[PDB]
């Protein structure tokens, strides 16, 4: 079954997207967007599925790191955590790349952790705050514990920022 | 403590509102949410639990929801069903004095909406399409038919909309 104006609005919102943006990644104009969520057009296919994936790729994301940290909670268990997160597009692009043919938007890494958070609260009763990547903080951090940047170096230096 | 700039910003974009629609429900300017919301100032802990009750509000709205709609079809064949919105804040306040205190605003109500479709179809395999009530066709689907004023009346006029 399709998805009708309504539908096509509130699964644009509930990623943190514009209608713009939505017209980036499918192919269309701002107002060809704003006409579909009118209804005074329906959205084409492709379009509707490019939406749907990506919502797709951010419940498999919230799913794989909620298991995560129920797995780690096992051998440690804290129950508060930090998940980083980036200040901006061109920061959030030159630190992730292998999040960016999915997700090339900090606004859907975004939703990806306040997902997170959400169910970590709900299903795990942790505690996870999301840490904006304080580029200058964090290098001061690296060079006084001497390492090198890495997706667990944040870690450590966002661990320190609860 | 409490929510940080970027947790208070998805929070808000979750929930499918403007920084605007945010200041107007906790009694702040615009420009108040945006300063929050990029860490500016920190958002006052009245205005966190006003974001974070509608959040959870909306949540047991959409348990309850599906819940409610499995319970149905253990009792008459599942089918493809229809669930009503209100497509302005003027229609929505008219047919929803119940929900004002608590879901002040159509969006958040249209929020609830995309979430049921969405977990109907994930945990229970059943197909929920979204329909903006129509005023002037609901009045004479009632007369047509005998019906009264109710959400009952409502979900079977909107059912002749799929
Ligand atoms: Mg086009
Ligand atoms: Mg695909
Ligand atoms: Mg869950
Ligand atoms: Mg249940």
């Amino acid at each position: 079954i399709g998805l009708n104006a309504i539908e096509m609005s509130y699964l644009r919102q509930s990623l943190s997207l514009s209608a713009a943006q939505v017209g980036q990644l499918t192919n269309h104009s701002e107002a060809e967007v704003l006409a579909w969520e009118n209804a005074e057009t329906q959205a084409p296919e492709l379009a509707q599925k490019k939406l749907l994936d990506i919502d797709d790729i951010i419940e498999m994301q919230v799913l794989n790191t909620t298991d995560g940290i129920e797995a780690l909670f096992k051998k440690e268990p804290k129950r508060h955590l930090a998940f980083v997160v980036y200040p901006t597009q061109a920061i959030y692009t030159q630190y992730n790349p292998e999040f960016l043919s999915s997700l090339p938007l900090t606004e859907l890494y975004n939703t990806a952790a306040w997902r997170i958070k959400k169910e970590c609260k709900l299903v795990l009763e942790v505690d996870v705050s999301l840490i904006n990547l304080n580029v200058e903080a964090y290098k001061a951090y690296r060079e006084q514990n001497g390492l090198s940047e890495s997706r667990e170096s944040r870690a450590k230096w966002a661990a320190t920022q609860l």
